[PDB]
């Protein structure tokens, strides 16, 4: 495409939602290619990792941990304007696994503070992919703060099996998962920082010990639980997209399964099928389709179970329902 | 289907047997749908883990680690059960991944010591899969303990490749491998307590480093080498199913390959070939098929080769036989 | 084939090179099954792997780290001839994954110092595998002291796309990552030896954290970077072999993809497609084929990001060639 055939494409702005919602999209794509614009604010906040009170002095994208899910189709343009305020104090930029050239755009939208950018790219592969910053010479830091999200490019035909049946979800779901490494006085106590820079050093000293102290979804030990619980209903078609930008995760659902999981995040690649748990390597997003048929509570894990229960990577689901006894039932409950 | 017709189907009891040894099954289903029944008990016991006498307060379905491998065919009900003597001190229960509802079945099995329960679930999917203890807020502390096994759903026309071949095997293996964080004092000496829950502090400790003190096979250093070597002979086609509740593993048969691995676990999902070293994340179970061609000894490991040679998950096979000069021959043995 | 007919083949000498060079070869067979020779002296010596002037006592096949990288085609037999000098100090071996028999061919070919040895097997099965040293009892040891490299059996017919397109690429790199475990004082110093036995006892307590000091590519922090960049234009068809012998990675070309990735490395598994990151598990060799479409510099990663810009495990590409402002533009440049 040239320039005045780009420019003549119809634009479209779109709102962004907060993780684990995902902002109004078509599955299937309406009408021809199109430049859908996107507009961030990176916000360096404090934010409260744990039911302590453990702080992190997050770098986020749209102000959340994980940064915001954008959903394109293939042959789109993503427009972003990045936009670093000149509250941050740090430069900061982005890398789209999505995109090709520049070190995936990050080599075109280093920002200082006070300053903003507009980057366009051509969405020119289906799947999930991850996004994060990256600035020359502090990379894992800045991502290991939880600046870092990710985006799907959906097929212009919609999601469909291996086998060319169309596969389509009645609610989708982005869980992205984050690696903290907090450091820790000789108490054992998580400290606290006035300022990020402070935290650099120390923070610097847990990464290489490749052992993070907190593995978090949506930002926070619990943040996917109470009331805010991700859920559905019995017969109800949910689509959970899961990234881990730094980190390797094994996504499982307790009581349930991955009916269909692009475990690579490409949708040209096959999905796998009656999953029980699968594998998302540090550096991508993964996604699994699944149909309720139990209702209930379900955990929601990364399936190293000491990173789910003591470290935090741990969600529920809410499933409303009837039970179906053919698929299970307590022929004997627990008695003497 | 309707409610008689499941109560009329037929009941069959199996006698279990400890891994890596299987029970007695066929690989095309016999007959229809069949609700097969086990029962286990568990047993909360000291075991020692290695030649320094390491212990580990085990928490064993049916008195093993891993438990035993049950195996049924797809849309056939599994009724297990699971009892919990008065002896023991703990609250158990049980999550099958193979399973659909109430976490796995582990929302209804929750037996105190003194107790059983009867659980039934359709195996709906086929493929092998990992199945374990999970109290709620004490999930990984009864994982890490060996309270983990795995079950195969055979599909009920038996394995195929990829093009629909049959592949059937001469014999099958079960190797359950077990991450371990054994308490050590400030010399470097592995604690020992007197009942399970006064490890408990100090192995969470353990846990939270995510550095295994031991990872091994069939429950300790050296289970499945010497004289507990597995067995084969050239020509003889074996399955070999592995597992790993909570941590990634990558088996590697060292000589061999694995012709057909489905990776994941899951029948459907078209099997790899002429792999040299797969992966199993943690909280799942893979199978591996391979028809040997060179008669001696093999080793059979995680290839991280630190876990499989010092902290110990290395198995052999002693395989009997011609030798295939055609394959492989030393043209100049070693010399000077 | 019978001893007879295969003393008829015809015989062909490879001369090897450096990585990430790969030696002269076609990528469809050229002429019937031949018997191909290769021979690698190894060379205990001593390697700087970071900017602090730290040392490794290195194992190395050819002299460097990692080994070369083998190229042939399969049902062609691999001899080599591998040469241990007397200047060495410890018995050295070699274990081929693409071997079957004989503990990969280490049974056969276990020299000392002064010895040399000649083995052949037949590569059955079309590929990337790794290829390691392994002496009984000092197995891990020598593979983390960069004992390991990797083969490439390809397919007679060269490499084609899950559904038979041919793939041909126009130049091959050979990635080698290797994890390093590195002894360090009490003042957090790595410490230094005078031979390669001396650091043994050190060495294995690092070893056992499962916590590398160092995660490189092509023997040392920065070998594959600034002049040292691999290149390519803008249009040319690049595969990338990659390999682990003992921990898994996850490569990801930043701003580019892996078009096509045959993540366990074995060319009759067809490949995933359109991937940010893949993942190779210790143990094995892995290779993604991608088509250069813009210009400049582009880092090659292990995705963990901390074991890539802390660790040492990041590569760079010089691409040349004309941007192109469809696939991505700078709407706004970085502005106040
Ligand atoms: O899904 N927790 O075992
Ligand atoms: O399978 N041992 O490298
Ligand atoms: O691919 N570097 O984030
Ligand atoms: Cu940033
Ligand atoms: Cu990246
Ligand atoms: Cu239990
Ligand atoms: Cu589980
Ligand atoms: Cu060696
Ligand atoms: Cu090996």
């Amino acid at each position: 495409a040239t320039a005045a055939e780009i420019a003549a494409l119809p634009r479209q702005k779109v709102e962004l939602v907060d993780p684990p919602f995902v902002h109004a999209h078509s599955q299937v794509a309406e009408g021809g290619p199109k430049v859908v614009e996107f507009t961030m604010v990176i916000e360096e906040k404090k934010i409260v990792i744990d039911d302590a009170g453990t702080e992190v002095h997050a770098m986020a994208f749209n102000g959340t941990v994980p940064g915001p899910l954008m959903v394109v189709h293939q042959d789109d343009y993503l427009e972003l304007t990045l936009i670093n305020p000149e509250t941050n104090t740090l430069m900061h930029n982005i890398d789209f696994h999505a995109a090709t050239g520049a070190l995936g755009g990050g080599g075109l939208t280093e920002i200082n503070p006070g300053e903003k950018t507009i980057l366009r790219f051509k969405a020119t592969k289906p799947g999930v992919f991850v996004y994060h910053c990256a600035p020359p010479g502090m990379v894992p830091w800045h991502v290991v703060s939880g600046m870092n999200g990710a985006i799907m490019v959906l097929p212009r035909e919609g999601l469909h099996d291996g086998k060319g049946k169309a596969l389509t979800y009645d609610k989708i779901y982005y869980v992205g998962e984050q690696d903290f490494y907090v450091p820790r006085d000789e108490n054992g106590k998580y400290k606290k920082y006035e300022a990020p820079g402070d935290a650099y050093e120390d923070t610097v000293k847990v990464m290489r010990t490749l052992t993070p102290t907190h593995v978090v979804f949506n930002g926070a030990v619990g943040a996917l639980t109470g009331d805010k619980a991700m859920t559905a209903a019995v017969g109800e078609k949910v689509l959970i997209v899961h990234s881990q930008a730094n980190r390797d995760t094994r996504p499982h659902l307790t009581g349930g399964h991955g009916d269909y999981v692009w475990a690579t995040g490409k949708f040209n690649t096959p999905p796998d099928v009656d999953q029980e748990t699968w594998f998302i390597p540090g550096g991508a997003a993964g996604a699994a389709f699944y149909t309720f048929q139990q209702p209930g509570i379900y955990a929601y894990v990364n399936h190293n179970l000491i990173e789910a229960f003591e470290l935090g990577a741990a969600a529920h689901f809410k499933v409303t329902g009837e039970w179906n006894d053919d698929l299970m039932t307590s022929v004997l409950a627990p008695s003497g």
